[PDB]
Parts: C-alpha cells; sequence; structure tokens
C-alpha cells in the first residue's frame, strides 16, 4: 500500500483523513493515507444508502421504474421536496425515500442483512425514542470503520453477496457520477453528518472505479473535523478522492 | 318528483328537516321533502371539507400520502388530539387541518375557488377578529342552501368544475362511507353547529350514491331545531338520510 501522504495531507489538513484505494478482485492494498484513522468506525450516514439499495432491489420492493412520491410537506432541503426514482434518491440522499423502504423492510429483515453484508456494528436500535427504522444510520447507533466498507464494497463488486446479482448491478448503475480525466468511470455515493453533543462534522465518499483497460478498484475517502455550520465534509471528501484518483492516473 | 313526507315527517320531527335526491347526470329530482327549507341557506360547517379537500388536492399542497402533525395541544375532541391524513380528516371532521389548509392556499385563492364553485354567497369574511381563514364555514360568514349544495355535489360527480380530475375523485374517495342494505355504495359528510346567538342547532349529512347498476344520484339531509346542548344535528340528518335512502331502494 503505497503511502500518498505527500499529496493527500495537504488536501486533509484541518481535519482528521483518511484515504483507501484496494484491488476489487485480489484484495490487495494500492494507496493509502492514515490508516489509523481508516480504523475508526463512524456512523455511515448516507452511504448507507448503498446497503439499502441492494435490499430494496433484493426483496423486490422497487425497481428502475419506481417513482416515488412526495407527500407535498417540506422536508428541509429543497431538492427533496419533489418526486424521486431510484436514481436520484442515491444522487441527492432522499432520506425520506430511505424511510419509506426500511417501513416497507421490517427491522428483523434489516437485521439478516446486516449479518449478510457483515455491515460494522450492526447496531440498528436508534436512540429511547424507538427510531431505528428512521434514523439508525444517520449519526446514531450504526458504526462502519473505512477499512470495513472497503471490504463491504469488494464484496458487492465481486458479487460475494446472498443477493441477487441484478440488485448489485442496479445498485451500481444507481451509483454512476462520471468518468475521470483519463477515462476511468467513477460510481460513488456521499455521506455527511454531525457527530451527535459535538460540533464536528463527519464525511464519506466511497464506491468503484472501472478503468479504461477494464481493472476494478474500490476506495473510500473519509473525514471528521470542525468545519464550521455548514456540513461540507462530503463536499470535501468527494473532491478530495477526484483529485487523488486522477493523480494516481488508474 | 316525489314528496316522501309520509317517510320523512316523522323523521324529521321536532326539527325544521329537508331532504333532496336527484340524478346525478340529468338533474332530475328524484325526491324531496320540505322544499321551503331546501332553500334556505344556512353555515355549511363541515360539510364545508367536501370544497376544501377539492381546493387542496387541485392546488397540489396534499396528496393521499400527507400526514398531518399535531401541536400536541388539547383541541377540543379527543380524536382531534392525534396525527391525520387527508381520509381522517373528513372522517373525523378535524377542524384543525383545514384551518392548516386554508392558511396554506390563502384567502385571494380561497376567493377565486369560490367562484369556480359557485358556492352559496361566497362570503369568506369570518368575524373584527379578522378569522374568516380560518373559521367562516363555520356557523360564520359563509352561507349555502341544500338545494345549491345539491348542484355543487352534481358539478363535482360530472366532473364540471375547473379543477383536476383526480382532485375530484380523491375527494369523493375520501368521502366513501359504506354500502347499504341493496350493495348501493354511499358517500358522505357531516356537517354540524349551534346557531350564532342562539340555542339552535344546524345539521348536515349530504354526499353521493351509487346503485349496483352504477347510476349515480347526489342527495342532501339537512336540518335546524332545538335538540339540546348535546351536538346531535348531523347524527340525526345522517341516521334519517340512510333510512331514506334504504326505503327507497335505489
Amino acid at each position: 500500500s503505497t503511502d500518498i501522504s505527500t499529496v493527500a495531507s495537504p488536501l486533509f489538513e484541518g481535519t482528521e483523513g483518511c484515504f483507501l484505494l484496494y484491488d476489487a478482485s485480489t484484495n490487495a492494498e494500492i494507496a493509502q493515507f492514515n490508516k489509523a484513522k481508516c480504523a475508526t468506525q463512524m456512523a455511515p450516514d448516507s452511504t448507507f444508502k448503498i446497503a439499502l439499495s441492494l435490499m430494496a432491489f433484493d426483496a423486490e420492493i422497487i425497481d428502475q421504474k419506481t417513482i416515488f412520491k412526495w407527500d407535498k410537506t417540506p422536508k428541509g432541503m429543497e431538492i427533496w421536496n419533489s418526486n424521486h426514482t431510484p436514481k436520484t434518491w442515491m444522487q441527492f440522499s432522499v432520506v425520506w425515500v430511505s424511510q419509506e423502504i426500511t417501513q416497507k423492510i421490517g427491522l428483523n429483515k434489516i437485521k439478516n442483512y446486516l449479518k449478510d453484508f457483515d455491515y460494522g456494528n450492526q447496531d440498528f436500535s436508534g436512540d429511547e425514542r424507538n427510531n431505528g427504522l428512521t434514523e439508525a444510520w444517520l449519526e446514531s447507533s450504526l458504526k462502519i470503520s473505512p477499512e470495513e466498507q472497503i471490504q463491504f464494497l469488494r464484496k458487492i463488486i465481486n458479487h460475494n453477496l446472498p443477493v441477487k446479482n441484478s440488485a448489485i448491478e442496479n445498485t451500481i448503475e444507481n451509483m454512476y457520477l462520471q468518468d475521470l480525466d483519463n477515462s476511468t468511470k467513477l460510481y460513488g455515493k456521499t455521506g455527511a453528518g454531525f457527530t451527535a453533543n459535538r460540533t464536528l462534522q463527519n464525511g464519506w465518499f466511497e464506491g468503484f472505479i472501472i478503468s479504461k483497460s477494464g481493472h476494478k478498484y474500490v476506495f473510500v475517502s473519509a473525514l471528521t473535523g470542525n468545519l464550521g455550520s455548514n456540513l461540507t465534509s462530503s463536499i470535501k471528501a468527494k473532491k478530495n478522492a477526484i483529485t487523488i484518483l486522477n493523480t494516481l492516473n488508474l
């Protein structure tokens, strides 16, 4: 695992950052930054939509033609106040869609999926408000580390999970974002939130990259730090990931 | 037409009652009782929710999935002290939901809908207290007669109103109550209140009936009288309507 601190350190200055890049098929570490932070678990926040998408498609509760209907009540973010699809649900981190999905699947089935995915601490208890089904993955009980997310991403693209193959590929397709400088394809998902009872912000940007040659890799960019009252932790994590990926020219 | 005094008289004894049944499509009068009372305008009270439902769905401020959140303060009736849906709003005559809707739509828009609906005296000025927006339809400024309500109901089911077709059908669906003795389907809404500055009670029960053959009709059962301090005018109007409709066997 080539240490890329020389390029990553300036990008993460002012925060506790981490970056990991692994080969999809062999699990060989290609590049890393601040392994200590990489082993620390924290709320997955919206990156949990990757797992929820797998569950929703596998359970056959949604398909690519599904249209989630807005209930006309303000959700807190204007882009959330409209109808969505499985694709835009991921793109805009539409929490209310996730909540409709968890309610349909049920707590028991979610717990079973968490074991299948070996998802971090697998704690979906939430906060005594019994709000697990609606917020367990949002700066709540559920926690997972960047290292653990890497392995989860590997199992997905390698099809080493007990779920429909189509559930996996439909989820990956819905994560497509853009092509990098050298044409490498980028598929990813952001996640962000404020640490409970503190001012700190946590941020994630993780996913897959497919080189023009066809070689596949998985990556995770994460950080925790004081970035003010505006949630920009995932914007920063994503920007840093793209900068690093283009520099590595993989 | 058809005078049904023989059956209606005892049912309305002790009050000034009225009953009207018209063919939806042709406007032919099928049955009637005490036309003098039928031509008298009075506050629509909760039957106004039929109009508000049309406005809310047409303006797209509510969806069948919408959940109205109780503000946690005592409302006067225990069934109102809970969260509601567009269906239970009608079912339990939840006034606070109507008030949230009128404030969202705004006075100017309400005035335009009143013209579109040719709704009685169209007076939404209320009481001084500048409370028209939240109380005009409750034994206040707004008045409409049973004959006028019949024509409004006809325009609804015949889709002769300048509003979305879905707004009309969603409203009718939310008015469904039960099937009558011969399988005819009953859709309706109650309304009741005390006459301002008097001891009298006004009551309404109106809506649509769809025979098993598919033939549609509109009806209105209304009354005004001294029934004590317990508001039972709409309970009586509804009971009388169902008794009459079953006897007519339509």
